[PDB]
């Protein structure tokens, strides 16, 4: 019957005390004969009652959709306390228990490196700026680009890729006009991760 | 049961010596009704090229019947549509799956190689970067080489949609720092249909 999907807090939310991380328990495919949905939240097996469940909203294919949000602490997620969403519906045989938490392993300090555009690409109107981050663990990390103190708009970040040593890596490309690079403009790659001290480090890139 | 249809690998379609093939995977087959039949259609015209691989009983007490359809190199590159028709007693109606190559004019990939970061030269192993962008569709294969021998210590990111509509990716080759500083020449091999003869390569060295 109903399908339960659990979404972890975003990487930036847990790493910054200003932001508020949340775990989302989305349930879809809810029929009208059994529309009521009940959520049970557990933290390391201990039930909590500080969640906020919103009323069911009917979708466009004759089914409802219910979302339950549990607020988590910054250190609790960084300590990896598992969060279990137990969804109970009268059409289900047994309540569905979905569990998610931080990736099991040892936090390794990320290594951020920046690469200038290739000399062959200098003949084009568009050049590529490369930010290489390697050796970080777990895979939840934030990569951003800014210049002159303001963020850049047209940049892309590749998904993390697991290496052979048990750590992840990814690439970030910022494409700017060749005139901007030749004028010695400073482009920086901001990286936020759990292993980083204060969860922040930065490297500058320029001609 | 469920029907999964998969396209051929990019390298197979670009080399005549290779054998591109379309794979139709059927899962969720019950033991009571294990009879599975395959019908293949190429642009409406039926082809009888169904050769069923040996089945596989999984860890949930079901089967995984896989059918392989080898297609011509030029036929796939022309945008022809291939249909996999699967019939089973547990299915109320036969399931038809049709897949084809992404439509649109091919764009020539632009191959660029990046030397390892100067700050990264403090590690025992460095990483070589090969940037391939501006190609279409996303089907592409990247391989490494050095003095005529493949370099099998690399990872490659999946193609990523770009702002202009093309695709880009990065290939990271991890080698010994000593080898890079000795002047060795490493080649980044790219196989895309838009390229003439479906092949090009850019060499990277110190
Ligand atoms: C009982 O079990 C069976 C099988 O038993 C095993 O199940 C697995 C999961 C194990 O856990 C194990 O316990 C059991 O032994 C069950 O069937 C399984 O069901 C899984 C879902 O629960 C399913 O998961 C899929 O994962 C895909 C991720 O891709 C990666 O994983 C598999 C391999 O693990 C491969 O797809 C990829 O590897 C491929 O594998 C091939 C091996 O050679 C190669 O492909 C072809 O090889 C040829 C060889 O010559 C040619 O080269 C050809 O060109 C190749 O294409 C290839 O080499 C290799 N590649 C690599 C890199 O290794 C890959 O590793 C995922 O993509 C699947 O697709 C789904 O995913 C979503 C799931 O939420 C779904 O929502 C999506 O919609 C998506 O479907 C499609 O998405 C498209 C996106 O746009 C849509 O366009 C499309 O329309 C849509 N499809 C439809 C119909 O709408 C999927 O998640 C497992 O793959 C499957 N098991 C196996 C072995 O395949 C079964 O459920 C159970 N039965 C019951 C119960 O009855
Ligand atoms: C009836 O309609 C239902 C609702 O669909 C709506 O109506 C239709 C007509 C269209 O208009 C839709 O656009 C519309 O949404 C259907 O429910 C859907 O079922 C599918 C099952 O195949 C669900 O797919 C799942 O998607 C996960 C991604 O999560 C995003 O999915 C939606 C993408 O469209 C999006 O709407 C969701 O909001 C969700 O967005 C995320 O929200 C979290 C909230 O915290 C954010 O943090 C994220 O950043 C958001 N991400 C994005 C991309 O927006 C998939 O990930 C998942 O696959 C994999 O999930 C995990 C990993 O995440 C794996 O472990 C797992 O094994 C699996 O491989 C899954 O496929 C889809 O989400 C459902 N729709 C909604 C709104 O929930 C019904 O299927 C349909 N029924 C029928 C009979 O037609």
């Amino acid at each position: 019957g109903p399908s339960v999907f659990l979404f972890p807090p975003k990487p930036k939310d847990t790493l910054m005390i200003s932001r508020t991380p949340e775990v989302t328990c989305v349930v879809v495919d809810v029929s009208h004969e059994d529309p009521e949905v009940k959520f049970n939240w557990y933290v390391d097996g201990v039930e909590v009652h500080n969640a906020k469940t919103k009323p069911r909203e009917e979708q466009y294919n004759s089914t409802y959709r219910v979302v339950s949000v549990l607020t988590v602490l910054h250190q609790d997620w960084l300590n990896g306390k598992e969060y279990k969403c137990k969804v109970s519906n009268k059409a289900l045989p047994a309540p569905i228990e979905k569990t998610i938490s931080k990736a099991k392993g040892q936090p390794r300090e990320p290594q951020v490196y920046t690469l200038p555009p290739s000399r062959d690409e200098l003949t084009k109107n568009q050049v590529s700026l490369t930010c290489l981050v390697k050796g970080f663990y777990p895979s939840d990390i934030a990569v951003e680009w800014e210049s002159n103190g303001q963020p850049e708009n047209n940049y892309k970040t590749t998904p993390p890729v697991l290496d052979s040593d048990g750590s992840f890596f990814l690439y970030s490309k910022l494409t700017v006009d060749k005139s901007r690079w030749q004028q010695g403009n400073v482009f920086s790659c901001s990286v936020m991760h759990e292993a980083l001290h204060n969860h922040y480090t930065q490297k500058s890139l320029s001609l």
